[PDB]
């Protein structure tokens, strides 16, 4: 079978804390003696329309920030604002700090999200950074500060912090340095993301996973060229395929014996003729939230 | 938004161990001073066709079972066979045993699976016990012994241990007492599950979640009766709806203002007229892997 898998969230659960400022409570990430949380924790419902985060932060001191690590309070001995993230220096280093790094991911890359509320883990799911720098997640009120991460061996790769929801229902956020993904800003205004396109290289990797798992009806026999396929990809709002993407799908194409351009022609036929009621790996649509890495990781 | 969420797997990761017997290695569950693992760990490739698990277990002693807790070995001071599970008594109680209980779940109930290989967690995903007592999971070789669980507050509810894969690609396993879900046996023979039906009450809960999340095109205006709806449900291989299922969907029907029989008629229209290319919560099919509990948990 083939399923959407999230990373084990054990190493991240021990880093989630509750951060309270005034009458706003959200989640923070406790790594070493630093707590990271969205800076709009210092905002009231009034200021959220057009906040001057400077002027707002100047009127706050260390003792205005309440940090909850379960039942134990952490003492805040320093605060600073880096882009759209607030960094609270605490006197106690997190005894369960895992080996970690901060990374800024690229569009199309996937990661696991640990949805939290009041510093408590609630669930985990697998997400993908859309080409328009949004994510299609599941977030309620108070979910801000929840983190997205990847796990390589022992190391945790923090890549996302949830900040806001857009009018279309999708979600926007920053890296762990406070830099937003995309052209979004942290204020209550109608912000528009671009037209969301489909991650073509991810769809191809998913079609390869279908081949490995016995689902092989969609495999036509035509072939195509990179330029000819991309001409059709533009018409269906698909991301253009590059020779880099072709080489990335190399191992999958070598395992299944199906050339990348052969799979491109089969996708072409699926885009112009549709599913006709037939599912692929149990889905009646084309899934683009599996990277080529995710496919080989799950299939091996 | 609305996503398939798994429980945080932190409390379960600390219970996974590696169990080796001869040249067979699978995962075991280390709770207190007991290790639970599938009994076919004592099988060779020859015996798996028609094993006499008794005769096979009689020829094994305590020191034939190798238990790996990461890098540390656990000393086996007792072994016993309970149904299709093997219970290894070790001298050291797991210092990270969470508050836990063993439960046997019902068809249609959901749970999180922590896929493991060689006693190491690899990923987590959300599963559902199909009405034919199989699961549509993602399992490779060596994944046996991986556990399914639910998390209420602090307590972990272990409900599934993976054992085998069926010819159709679905998976079968036992509860933590070794009793298989369904009519399956642990030997390499072509075993057939019944015709898999759709969990009707779960589809209704998902349609309610779509209503809460603004997706409301499918809502017709007709109504129906429980007997009339069930007449159509049988024709599409849907599970029959009972008055118990109606009362379970009560809170969801009270939150959305849509009567259960009204939603039943809208599902009826979807079954006979199809999607017509329109998605619901981003899916072109009817998802039945969300219980009414899962919906209210995620929507609140
Ligand atoms: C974090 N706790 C919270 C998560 C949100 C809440 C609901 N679902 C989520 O994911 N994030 C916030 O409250 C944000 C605070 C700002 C200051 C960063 N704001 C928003 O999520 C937000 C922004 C904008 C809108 C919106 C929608 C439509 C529209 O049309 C006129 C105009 C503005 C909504 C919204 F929830
Ligand atoms: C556990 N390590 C492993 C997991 C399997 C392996 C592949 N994917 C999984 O989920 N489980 C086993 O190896 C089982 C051991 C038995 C003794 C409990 N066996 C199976 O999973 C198994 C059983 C039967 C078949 C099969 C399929 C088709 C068929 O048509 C004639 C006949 C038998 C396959 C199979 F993998």
């Amino acid at each position: 079978g083939f399923r959407k898998m999230a990373f084990p969230s054990g190493k991240v659960e021990g880093c989630m804390v509750q951060v309270t400022c005034g009458t706003t409570t959200l989640n923070g990430l406790w790594l070493d003696d630093v707590v990271y949380c969205p800076r709009h924790v210092i905002c009231t419902s009034e200021d959220m329309l057009n906040p001057n985060y400077e002027d707002l932060l100047i009127r706050k001191s260390n003792h205005n920030f309440l940090v909850q690590a379960g039942n134990v309070q952490l003492r805040v001995i320093g605060h600073s604002m880096q882009n759209c993230v607030l960094k609270l220096k605490v006197d106690t280093a997190n005894p369960k700090t895992p080996k970690y790094k901060f990374v800024r991911i690229q569009p199309g890359q996937t990661f696991s999200v640990l949805a939290c509320y009041n510093g408590s883990p609630s669930g985990v799911y697998q997400c993908a950074m859309r080409p328009n720098f949004t994510i299609k997640g599941s977030f309620l009120n108070g979910s801000c500060g929840s983190v997205g991460f990847n796990i390589d061996y022992d190391c945790v790769s923090f890549c996302y912090m949830h900040h806001m929801e857009l009018p279309t229902g999708v979600h926007a956020g920053t890296d762990l340095e406070g830099n937003f993904y995309g052209p979004f800003v942290d204020r209550q205004t109608a912000q528009a993301a671009g037209t969301d396109t489909t991650i073509t290289v991810n769809v191809l990797a998913w079609l390869y996973a279908a081949v490995i798992n016995g689902d092989r009806w969609f495999l036509n026999r035509f072939t195509t060229t990179l330029n000819d396929f991309n001409l059709v990809a533009m018409k269906y709002n698909y991301e253009p395929l590059t020779q880099d993407h072709v080489d990335i799908l190399g191992p999958l194409s070598a395992q299944t014996g199906i050339a990348v351009l052969d799979m491109c022609a089969s996708l072409k036929e699926l885009l112009q003729n549709g599913m006709n009621g037939r599912t692929i790996l149990g889905s009646a649509l084309l899934e683009d939230e599996f990277t080529p890495f995710d496919v080989v990781r799950q299939c091996s």
